[PDB]
Parts: structure tokens; C-alpha cells; sequence
């Protein structure tokens, strides 16, 4: 069941109890290829950056106080999330938001219209905007607002749950691997330390994109000028925001035109992301292939049970987690591969591929977000490690022979590693057995001390 | 609510009325991640193969009728989509598809129940089985179906639209443009016969990934060795899923091991719709370029109206579908790198990162499909030519003195072009000017004639 | 010191040794970016295409035979590798290729001068051409040769030596590993064979390419249309060239605007070298994988010593090759996504990208083909197995309780797998001290005989 | 003609002349895979890392004075590049780069010799040191030369140039493009004062990379533990190379595990040049758009002239230098993906894709310092604004009834847009004509002059 709505391009039929217009239906028909809308933090920014658009105008003398307070009111229901159902247009879109940000001015109109007053998506609900100030600084609103508040806080349980494993395992020893072959000792706690670090890098980086990540457009209307804008509109939307928000990284941008014509912060932002990235696959790699076996692997640690591993071999289990971490990944990746392919297609005064940078971009933060905390409780905080057996792949290494090096140089210390391995003999036995101590007895027992050879802080 | 149910690991509480049992539960649990489970086409596939495999079961004498009568008639409600909100379980999971594979016994289990018939999950539903076949075998039958049934026709209309145009625009001059700069004469309907052949070279591209994409493991089970299985049971699954669907590409692994370890066909077919991204940016960003305007650009073309162009300035209509056509073009370049890394990701006899594989994999196909239905029908059938404004176009280029290189030399040729430019004059004018004839007045204008230098078939 | 040369912009300064020119000298000065300028084989295809172009012109009565055969000589010598050092143009240049198709034509023409004879680069060297034909054209030669001559030959090689493996390891039985973690049986010739298959796929995914990477802009001249190119000219260039070459994988263009207004079938090519990296990755990582060790890590397999492993640690020798693969796929990988930035970045009658696509899609035919056949001869060819280490692996898994399934179901064969597991005790006893025998004491051995498992063909 | 000369693993021929030993000779044979070894810039890095740890090994007792000074001295001479064709190992050797150490060790030997002083590669050239820490160090070392004395200062150079545009062309009226499509008023100063910006936060983007760039594994030696180094020998080494190189941005790693474990600060640094690649595009792209014609395009400014356009076409000139900045940013952003791909495959305690990742991004920051200064100085510097013919362009605009919106509201607004492009008047002539004056006649003049609207600062 319908009724009839225009805009002017003509009369469009629009579902009878929706709350958006013509413009908004239009795009339904217009744009159905992935069958996928905006998220909730989207429709959130837009919610938030429609009621703080309305309190300026009204602020200025602009816009009639009870149109702006039902403006207010209703884009508040859509902050809220009462309305989410209300904005059925796919993210492949026009690419400046046009339709999203008609959606968010149209649903307001029907809104503030069963509350008993008339403003129009245009001249009121959209008043001195343009979806090419708008979009763009909805989608720094809610990539700001993700890195700020969601995964910061989501890497710094991460990085607490790898940084206790490196004071839990501080003296557990084993051997070292490089190249994957038999290395000198390291202590489990030293490699967690090393994760720990690459996640505390990882929330710096994101850190570092705050500056310019938060720049808003709001206030360059059509191209930057702010033509039908008044004079520090932005700058008096941008202080609502960062009222309403808390959000204290949003900021109005350096440039007016730069924040129209490129979306370069989004794909700096969706760097930081894709270190992450690189820096989880390396961690959860590991992990795994520390858990690996039981019996035909390494063995070095124990990954708590999550599921049955699998629907054939009974009793099996598998390190799901580092599965979902190392897949999680690989969207980032590709994410970010999609995310720098639109920034860098802008012309002119406008950039439009913004909904699908902003679907990227928002996806590898919540990505992001959730796993971190799952593999950080889930499977970090309930590793166990298997001391004993470790202490034997540490003192097993042919490469304890290395700190013997400046008392008998490395060509002869070459020399007791391949006949130690040809005789399944101890390095102690192949170079007592040749010879060299004369180097005493007491020293060559000092320097292959395993634990003392990982130099423990 | 909740009722109890249990796994090899022990209880689970399970929403009272959801079909699912304890590992759906536990997966639930355990990847809350993106919040977006499998595609209604992959959880198809997982159904088709459920009958198939207990259809081959039956057949054998290793399932009881009825037991095997029941899961077919589940896996069938499945198949046809009565049940999609009974799988829960988010993209991100074990990288084997265990969980989706469980799912699909376990909500088998629940409605066979529900019909007087009791069969395992495991024991029946899953036998003759593993993830390690199945959940790839669904994944390729999802794709190969999508290539088949979906992308190849849409592509088709592509074709047959830009063709269409080839053909009714054969003679209508304009210039060329190299480098974005003035050109000999080429016309609307050689440009368009070139995207057309893009898109005709795109069909074959996804044509040569089907013997390949089309391979099936099922029947390999764990780890491609085909144990718990009976002889030939891949081939026999392999059959009816040929009778049932129709997909004469669907086929058993050449080798079994490869199928499993690796998931090669995926990043094979993902390459070719990369390509078809490829083509399809180059089309579109030509058509709005041609569109542009109606003062400030080229206004070549006029494409058809879609929508009100801009919340702000009245009257403007922007280029929206071709906008949409970039950015899922943008979309399947990430998709794609996205699964080139899991691509290289596995590890001896499986690779577990099919689960993000399977969704970046289907969504290209998806937006692809849609995105170039739409770019057909609602842009480039209705696209009209400027033919005035074009052969004007044409004859104003300084290149159309390229035609007299062989009567005049190059050397000279530049000093007309050069000469022609500065006066604001033409290169007839220039020519006569210069002294050159005496190369004949009536040999000039017959080089000269703009329609005659395109070279029109 | 230096000499004075011209052209249509006015005088240049040019080494008096130089066979260069004017407009070489130009490109020197505007493009110094790299310092790298065109490969061994793209030089080589410009002197073919010279030489045949030089041919057609002959053989059609438009250029005078002296100078023909001067420039097909002098062709020659460029096609031979005489003259490298007089090609000093960066890759980065203008995107046509313009530059190096005049520093081909200026090198011909000061070769001819010194033979007697004088030849203008336009109005003789490039008569009935352009660059936009001629630079694509001996691109796709380049490439299309590469891919015949030495990346197909060069797999064939790996394949062999893989293929080699899997008939020698036939019956070598091992662990099959699935998420990392202990799974049933396999041989070691059964993985191998996996290996062969994936590098098989890509002989044929390179194969597959070579109907569209074959396809030659030649004759199209500046826009496609073929102006200033005689009827034909660019059928009798490909015949002159497939007689010469004996490439008859080279071939007219289906749609003389496609080839030039983009490089598809370069950005198609890359896809296959790109699966090619996918397959590599995971051979080369399996292969160290299996190496790893000697006593801290999985020690199934012995790779020939290459070097020594350590500066630091005496006796240590590490996977070298395999670090050569995988690093070569990451820059294959690299590489195929800057061709697809540049493919999708084409306007209107020309891609302006194309020497940094041939720049990277020849390398990685390089990089490939060179590292290929080292990995064949030098680490998969005098790979050793751990025979018995092996056998040991297979019958230590606690999934070898897997087979027991239809006799005891999945949820008591768990039951068995976790009781043995923390008594340090076999499946056999575990079984059988379950009292599950009753399933008789024969049936349980002939099922748990491990190499009856792995399922031999 | 050879030597003998021998390692650890046995003897082998040299070239008589070489400089280099044993080891370097063996990866000669073992990786002959791209023909090209280190950069000049790499090369310098390994020298001077290599006088700065014998200088510390001299200042701590450790290494005879005479050969430390012959060490330091023979450093100093590769440093200065007196030994680059002495270094003639693959970028695709062993990923811990141990081949391109030991050929700077043995260099050093061999040059050493020759001045009447035998130091061992290892047990002196070596001594305190692994490649694990070295070629990681040496690096960072040259990464952090480059974005420091390189890259930035020619980004300057770039910003500096549009900023002067920006400020020269700040009342040079033009029509906004959005969509492509005619928008309301901007100045070319304005679209110049954008790019600027997007150079000057570029900047920014590779400064924050320092903190992290800079580190240097120096110190921690196999594994990240300095064993076989002296105390603080790292901070030690550091204080040198920054007293020598200048650069305090250099400094000791934060954890010294993930300094060698993984390359995360490569990636990192990688994705500020990706951005600024994604940057360029967009700069380019639109000058060249702006350059486009002289007839059938937009013909807004004028470039420089660098060479002639067209081997066929005469008269015709390319924007050859926006052609070489957006394949560069091509050539980075896969570059890019080359160094991300290679992050992120780390294993315990080394990630063995250093040569690999190293080779990518310093190319990328030399093709971006060099491409950046060029299109600085010989395109950006001398464009000439067509300022008559631009001025047309902003009062032809059907979107400058945009101001009229808070006087006569959107819908009447779009109405007179529709009307005046039907009949092919102007925007003031069909408000008059639609009786809406009544708004003023003066107020419609006021509203509608061009330079207003584009709110000049």
C-alpha cells in the first residue's frame, strides 16, 4: 500500500507507513546492489549532526524555534536508533550521500509532521547544508567516535591481557626461532612483550590520525565556500558536536576545500588500521603455532577450548580465535585496498565515493574492535604454558654453542655445532670431546646456562 | 528462554524455539564480530549438499530411508530459504566453516525431530563428511552458480546495451581524445563498441575461471584422503547436485589434496571480476565525462535523469550511476586483495580462511551482477547524443591536420597546427595560407573531411 | 660534451656519442625519477616491431627500399642488444609511451646515417604508426613472449620436480595437519602432489590469458581507427611478426578502440601471475615449514644447505629459497596491484599507464620464471624425508581414532580421543580399556594400520 | 678468472678481483632471480653502521684498535660509494638480508687487507652484531634519510608552489565542478589552496611516521636479546650514527623483540606514502582536466610545454608531467601492498621479508621526492589561468540560483534553473521573467555576481 510524494523532479510512490519521501524512494529504486544500508553509527552522526545544524540556525536567528525544536526532537529519535528501518538506501549510492542525507531530512519532515508541525527536508530540515559538507562530516563523526571510543579502549584490554603474559612468563624460557630454525633462548614473556608493544604501536598509530581524521567539512556547503551558509557556521556546529559528543578530536577543517575535494583522512586513518592488521596476523600466528599439535607440533602452549573443532575427528580442537583475528585481518586489507582506491578518484570540489569509504572504513573499526577483545579474553587471558618442555627446546637448540664465539670464534664454534648434530650429542660434550677447554670447564658451563643466555630484564 | 542441550564438550543453553543445538550456540558465542552471517545463497548450497550427501547415502545402503528421506526434506526447506534466521553464526568464524557446517546438521536435526524422525547431526546428517569438503564445496557451488545464473546474463545485458549503441551511433562524428587532449576524429559509436568489447572480453574472462572455480572437494573429507567416506562418493554427491541444479559446471577436484589446502579457484575467479572492476571504472568515468556539464564540461551525451541532483542547488542532476558503478568497483578491488591474502594463507591440508573468502568472493559477484543490470538498463539505454555539438567537436581539433603528414611531412604538418592555433583559425585556412598547394585544393578538403578520417566499418 | 639536434619545439643539447636525439634528450631532462629505463625485452620488441613495420611499408610501395633495409637493419641491431645504452628513458614518462617509440625511431635513424642512408623518425621510422599503438603493441609482445618463452617453460620445470616428489613420497605416511593441529593420516607424496596440481593450475591460468594478452593495438594508429595506416597494415604487421618470432599466440585486436583505450589484457595476465604467488606462498611455507628444526621445530624433511645460515649463531642454515618465493609473491602481489590502479585509470581514446604496467607485469613473468626454476633444482629436487620420524608422527595423532566412527559413533570416539590423551596412552588401549570390543579386536587394528589410512592411490 | 676462498660450509670460487668472499659469491649463484641488488642509499646505511659498531667495539676494549680503525676507514669508503659494484647480491636473497651483511663484512675484509690489516668478516667486521639487528638497522637508517633529506624538503617545494598558485590565483573566478557537473562559484586559488593543503598534510603524515620509522634493532642481536653484545652497545651505536648522520630522529627500539619480530613501523611508514600517493592522483588528475583541449576539452589553464605531443599527430602537447605523477602514486600503492603483504608473514622472532620490504619503500620514497620536485618546478610553477574564458565559465552556471534558495525556497529555485537551460537564457532573465522580483532587483544583482559567491578570504 501506497501514497503519492513529489520532489521536483516529479510525483514518486512511496510505502504508506514510511516515514521517508520521494527522494528517499527514488534511491531505493535507484540503487538496489548490495542490499545493505547505512550502519547505526552512521545513522547516528546524521541523527546528532542534523539536531546541531537546527540548534545553530536557531541559535542565529535562521529557523523558527518551534521547526527547530521539532527538528531537534526528531533527529534525536534517529540518534536514539527509533528509526534505523527508516533508511533502506543501499551504500552504493550517489557517492556524496545525497540520498542518505535526503533520507535523514525526509524522515524528520514526516516525523515533525505527526507531532503536529511543518518544516520541509529543503528550506528547513536541511538549512544552510549541503550533503557535500553533511555526508563527509557524518562519516568523520562516526570514524572518530570508533577509533575514540571503540577501538582504543577495545587494543588497550589487548594490550593489557599480552603485556600480563609478559610479566606472567618473565623467566620461562625456551628456544628462540629464526627463519623457523633453532635459534638461541628468548622467554616466552620476551615474545609476549613484543606483541604487547605491536599493539601499543598499533593505538599510537591510530592516535597519530586523530588530528586530521577528526576535521569536519560542516560549514563548506556546495564546494567549500559556504555559500548560503552563515559566517562560522561550521565552527558553531563543530562546538554543539563536541558538546553533545564529548568528542573533543573533532575539529573544523584546515582547509575547506581539501575536507570537500578528497577524503584523505579516511584512507590515512585506514593505514593505522591496516598496521593493526599486519601487526594481529603476526601475533595470532604465533599463538597458533605455539598451540599447534599435540603431538605434531610445537606444543608450547595450551589455547583455552573453545568449541569441538570438528564434525569428522572427534575430540579435536582448533585455535578458532587466531582464525577469526588472521580472517578479520585480511578484510582489513582488503578494506583498506578499497577505502585508497576511491580517495584517490575525487575531481574538483568533490570526492564521491564516500559511502563506500565510509562502509570500509566503519567495518574495519568494528572488525577490529570486537575481535581484539575476544582474542584478549578469550584466548590470550586463558593460555597456559607448558614450562617443562620448553626448558628442553631451549637447552635442545644447536645455537647455545653461540656465546662461545669470542673465546673460540666462529669458524670452531661451527665446527662443535655440526659434529654435535651428526653425533645426537650435547654441545658441552662436542667441545670438551675437541679439545677446546684449556676456555675452562667452569666458563663453558656459565655461558650455556639457557636462562641466563635470554639476558632477562 | 532457553532449553539445554549438549556437544562433545558439554551443556549449552540454546534459545528455546531456534532450530539450532550446542555448537551453533557455542559459535554464537564465540565470533560476535561483524554481526553479519552467511548469504541466502550459501546457505543454499549448504542445503543442496545436505540432500545430495544423504540422497548418495541412502543410495548406498550405508543411511536409513527414513532418517535419509528426512534430512533431504530438511535440507530442502533449507535449500528453498524457510530458514535462514536459524543461522546465526557470524562470517568470522573458524576459518573451515565448522560452525556453518554444524549449523546446518543441527537445524536438520531440529526439523527432522519435529517431523517423528530422530538423526544425529554428526552420525547421519554429517555422514560420509567433513567441513573440509563441504564447507568448500558449498562455497564453490555458490560461486559457480553466481558466475552461471547471474553475472554472465547481466553482463549479457551490458553487452547487448553498449552494442546497441555501437550500432545506432556508428556515424556520429566527434573527436578523439589522447591523453585528454584534441585527437584525430573517431565516432560515439567506435567508443561505445569498445566498452562493449570490454565487457564481451569480461564474459570470457569469468568463462575461463569456470572449469577451475567449478571444482568441488567433496568426498576428500578431513584432509583429502576421502576416509569415512565410501569409494567414489564425491563423484556419486557430485551427480546429483549436476541433476539438481542444472550447473554442468559443477565437478570433482583434479587433485584432492590441492582442493582442500588451497582455495586457488577463489583468488582465480576474484581476478577476473578485478578485471571486469577494471573495465567497468574505464566505461563509466568516460560516460560521465561525456555527461558532463551542461555549460562547464564536454556535454557530449545527456544521460537520463534518475534523481534531484543536490539537497542545496536546484535543478543539478549528477551522474548517480556511474557513481554507483565506480564504487563497486572500488568494492571488488578490496574484496579481492582481501582474498588473495587468505588465498595464501593456508597451511598443509587446509586452508581456513574460506569463510571471508566465500563472503568477498559472493558480494563481487553480487554487485557486479546488479550494479551492470542497472548501469544498462537506467543509464546507458536511454543515453542521447549532443550530434551537433559533436561534429562541431570534431572539426575544431588542430589534429585534423594528421592526414597531410605524408603529402606535407610531419615538420611542416606542426608548423600549420602551431600556425593555426594562434591566428584562431582553421587548418584549411592555415594550409592555403602557407603556400602548400600546388597536395591540391581538392585533395585538401577530401583529407579534410572529419566522418571520412574516423574510418567508420 | 655535446651537439645540436631539433625537432618541432626547437633545439636540444644532446651527447655527441648519443644516438639518440632531440626528443630522447627531452625525456632525460623531464623524467628523472627512477633512473631505471625500459628491460632488455621491451627494447627488443620495439626493434621487432620497427623492423616488421619497416617490412609492411616496403612491401606496399610507401618507403623506399634503401631506407627500409636500413631500418630493418638497423631495427636489427636494437632487437639484438647491441644498443641498451642508448635507450636512458625513465620508465616514468609520459603514458603513451611516446618518448621511448621516438628514442627507438632516433636511435634507427643515427644508425642508418652512419650506414649512409638517411631515414627521418617520423616521417620513415614511424611511418603508418603511432605510439599508441606501436608502445602497447611491442608491450604485449613482451609479455605475451615472457609468458611462452620463459614462465610456462620455467613451471613446467617446478611441476616436474614437484610431480617427481609426489611418486617418491607415494607411500611415505605422515600426520595430516588441519588448523595447525593433529589430523589423520596423509603421505608426504599425497601433499606434494597438492603442490604439483596448484603449480599445474597456473601453467593453465597463464595459458588461459594468452588469447587476450596475445591481441596487438598494431595498425590502430593514434586513436584506433588506423588513419595514416594503409588497409590492413596491422594484419600484415602481426603475420610479418608471428613469422619472425614464431609466437602465434600474437594477433590482431578484436576492437582496434579496446586495445588501445585500455590494457585488460595486462591487468588480466597479472591475475594469473598473481594466483601463481597465492600457490607459491603456500608450497614455499609448507616446504619451511617441514625443514623447520632441527630439534625445536617439526623436522619432517631435510632442504639441501645453500649458505650459511648466521653471521652470529655457528652451523645454523636456513631456508633460503623458500624466503626468496615468498618474498618474490609479495612483490607479484605489489605488482599486480599497481597494473589494476593504472588499467582502471584509462580515458577516452588511451590509457596513459601503460609503461608502468608492462614495467611491473614483466618483472613479475621475471620474478617468477627466475625463481621457479631455482626453487625446482636447488631445494625441491634434494629434498630428503625423515622416514621414520614420519611413520612415528602418523601413529602418534590422537585422530586416528577418526575410523572408528561407524562403529562406535562420533560422541563415544571422543570419549576414547580425550581419555587417551591424559593417560599418555595409545587409541588402541584407550578403546579397548574402554570395553568397546565386542567392533572386534581385528577390526580395530586393520582400521587403526596408518597407511591403510592415507587412502594410497 | 677465480680464487679460492672458503666459509664454514666449504670452498668456493670468487672472482680474482671481487672484493667480496665466500659468502657473498654463494648468493650470487643462489639468487639470481631480479638482476638488481641494494640501492646507493642501502649500501651507504650498511657502511656506516658498520663504522659506527667498530667504533663502539673499539671504545669498549673489545676490538684491536688497528683493526677497528681499517675497519671504520674501509666502512667509510663503501659508505662514501667507492664499492657499490661490490655488492652485487639479489634484493631477493634470505629475508634476514645475512647475505647483504656478510657482503659488507667481507668487503670490508678484503679492502682492509689490501691496506695491510686481516680482520675476520665475523669474529671482527661482525663482532658484537647479527643480520637480524644490522640489516633491520640499516634500514630504518636509510627510511628515516629519506623521509628527512628527501622526501619532505620536496614536498615543500611542491606545497610551496600551489600555495604560491593559491595566492596568485585568489580572485580567479570559475565555476565549482561536483559530480562533474556545473556547481556554484569557486577561484582556481581556492582548488590550489586544497592541494596545498592535501601536500602540507602529507607532510604531517610522514612526520608522525618518525617516532616509530626510526627505530633501530641495533643492539638486539639474533633474537632481540643481545647476547654476544656488550651492555648498552645499542644506545651506544645510535649516539654515533646520530653524532655522523645528523638524524636525531634515530633512536633505540621500544622493545627490542618487535624491532626484529616484525617490521611494523616499514608498513606504517608505507601507508603515509600511499596516502600521499592517493593525494597526488587527485592533484594531477585535475590539472590535467584543467589543461585539457585546447578545443574539445576544458581548456581553464595552460601547462607548460616540456616536448612534443605526438610521434603522428603534430602540433599536439601531453601533460606529460601529470602522466608521470599518477603512475608513480600507481607504482606506490603497490608498492605498498608489497610491504604490507611482507609485514605481516613474521615468525617468532624474525621477520625474514626485509630486503623485500626495504627495496619497495625506498623506491617509493625516491619516486616520490623526484616526481614531486619535477612537477613542482616544471609544470606547477609556469600553468597560466585562462582568467576571461574562466570568469565565462562561473557566470554560465545554471547552479547560481543557488543564493536565491532563502528568498524564493528550493522547489521555485529549481523551477527557474530548469526554465533558463530550456530556453537558453540566464538565471537573472528567468526570475524577472517568472515575476519573482517583488526579493528585489537590486538584491537578485547583488546575490548573482559571481566573485561574491565564491566568498574569497
Amino acid at each position: 500500500e501506497y501514497r503519492i510524494e513529489h520532489d521536483t523532479m516529479g510525483e514518486v510512490r512511496v510505502p504508506k507507513d514510511a516515514l521517508w519521501r520521494a527522494q528517499t524512494q527514488r534511491a531505493v529504486e535507484n540503487f538496489p546492489i548490495s542490499f545493505r544500508g547505512l550502519e547505526r553509527t552512521q545513522i547516528r552522526a546524521l541523527g546528532l549532526l542534523k539536531a546541531a545544524c537546527a540548534q545553530v540556525n536557531k541559535d542565529l536567528g535562521l529557523l523558527d524555534p518551534e521547526k527547530a525544536d521539532a527538528i531537534i526532537a526528531a533527529a534525536g529519535e534517529i540518534a536514539e536508533g527509533k528509526h534505523d528501518d527508516q533508511f533502506p538506501i543501499d551504500v552504493f549510492q550517489t557517492g556524496s550521500g545525497t540520498s542518505s542525507n535526503m533520507n535523514t531530512n525526509e524522515v524528520i519532515a514526516s516525523i515533525a509532521a505527526a507531532n503536529g508541525v511543518t518544516v520541509h527536508p529543503n528550506d528547513h530540515v536541511n538549512m544552510s547544508q549541503s550533503s557535500n559538507d553533511t555526508f563527509p562530516t557524518a562519516t568523520h563523526i562516526a570514524a572518530t567516535e570508533a577509533a575514540v571510543r571503540h577501538l582504543i579502549p577495545a587494543l588497550e584490554v589487548l594490550h593489557a591481557s599480552l603485556a600480563a603474559k609478559a610479566k606472567q612468563w618473565r623467566t620461562v624460557v625456551k628456544s628462540g626461532r629464526t627463519h623457523l630454525m633453532d635459534a638461541v633462548p628468548v622467554t616466552l614473556g620476551q615474545e609476549f612483550g613484543g606483541y604487547a608493544r605491536q599493539i601499543e604501536a598499533g593505538i599510537e598509530r591510530v592516535k597519530a590520525t586523530l588530528p586530521r581524521l577528526g576535521e569536519l567539512a560542516i560549514g563548506g556547503t556546495a564546494v567549500g565556500t559556504g555559500l548560503n551558509a552563515p559566517e562560522g557556521f561550521g565552527a558553531k556546529v563543530v562546538e554543539v558536536l563536541v558538546n553533545e559528543t564529548g568528542l573533543a578530536e573533532l575539529r573544523t577543517a584546515v582547509d575547506s576545500f581539501e575536507a570537500q575535494a578528497a577524503r584523505d583522512g579516511l584512507v590515512e586513518a585506514s593505514g593505522a588500521l591496516r598496521t593493526i592488521a599486519v601487526s594481529l596476523t603476526k601475533i595470532a600466528n604465533d599463538i597458533r603455532w605455539m598451540g599447534s599439535g599435540p603431538l605434531t607440533g610445537l606444543a608450547e602452549i595450551q589455547l583455552p577450548d573453545l568449541q569441538p573443532g570438528s564434525s569428522i575427528m572427534p575430540g579435536k580442537v582448533n585455535p578458532v580465535l587466531p582464525e577469526a583475528v588472521t580472517q578479520v585481518a585480511c578484510q582489513v586489507v582488503g578494506n583498506d585496498a578499497a577505502i585508497a582506491f576511491g580517495g584517490a578518484s575525487g575531481a574538483f570540489e568533490l570526492n564521491v565515493y564516500i559511502p563506500m569509504m565510509a562502509r570500509n572504513l566503519l567495518e574495519s573499526f568494528t572488525l577490529l574492535s570486537n575481535v581484539s577483545r575476544l582474542f584478549a579474553e578469550r584466548c590470550i587471558d586463558g593460555l597456559v604454558a607448558n614450562e617443562e618442555r620448553l626448558r628442553e627446546l631451549a637447552e635442545s637448540s644447536p645455537s647455545i654453542v653461540t656465546p662461545l664465539n669470542s673465546a673460540i670464534g666462529y669458524e670452531e664454534a661451527a665446527k662443535v655445532a655440526k659434529q654435535a648434530l651428526a653425533e645426537k650429542k650435547t654441545i658441552r660434550q662436542t667441545v670438551i670431546d675437541r679439545g677446546l677447554i684449556g676456555l675452562s670447564l667452569e666458563e663453558l658451563d656459565r655461558r650455556l646456562d639457557v636462562l641466563a643466555m635470554a639476558r632477562v630484564k
